[PDB]
């Protein structure tokens, strides 16, 4: 059995099963055995609910610690955004696109110029 398919520490018989332990079941031994006292146990909602991302990031389940905590998802960003929970729109003008003194706008995953005199050209390129 490559090394352990199995969480929780079932042990693995072979393509693969595995025994689970008293309290645990599939997938690979990561789920809930109960009884009756279980249920009206408040429920923890997931990590990824209510959704943590903004901007309209996707939430997914994942090996994930920030800091020292374990949170347990991370968060994909669409374009033009980013931070943990996609909360920074990105700035463009931080690269400095304009050219020859351009003054730059932010714009979602884009940018303008504005081109001092006699320059032109979407990036003020040319003179
Ligand atoms: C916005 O971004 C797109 C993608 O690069 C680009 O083609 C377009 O020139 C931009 N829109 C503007 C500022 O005209
Ligand atoms: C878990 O907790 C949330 C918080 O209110 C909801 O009550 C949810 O309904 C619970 N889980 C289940 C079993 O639905
Ligand atoms: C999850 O990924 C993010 C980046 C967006 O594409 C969402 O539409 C999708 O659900
Ligand atoms: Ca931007």
């Amino acid at each position: 059995c490559d090394p352990n398919p199995c969480e929780n520490g079932g042990i693995c018989l072979p393509s693969f099963s595995c025994e689970c332990p008293d309290g645990f079941t599939d997938p690979n031994c990561s789920s809930v055995v109960e009884v009756a006292s279980d249920e009206e146990e408040p429920t923890s909602a997931g990590p990824c609910t209510p959704n943590p991302c903004h901007n309209g990031g996707t939430c997914e389940i994942s090996e994930a610690y920030r800091g020292d905590t374990f949170i347990g998802y991370v968060c994909k960003c669409p374009r033009g955004f980013n931070g943990i929970h996609c909360q920074h729109n990105i700035n463009e003008c931080e690269v400095e696109p304009c050219k020859n003194g351009g003054i730059c706008t932010d714009l979602v995953a884009n940018y303008s110029c504005e081109c001092p005199g006699e320059f032109m050209g979407r990036n003020c390129q040319y003179k």
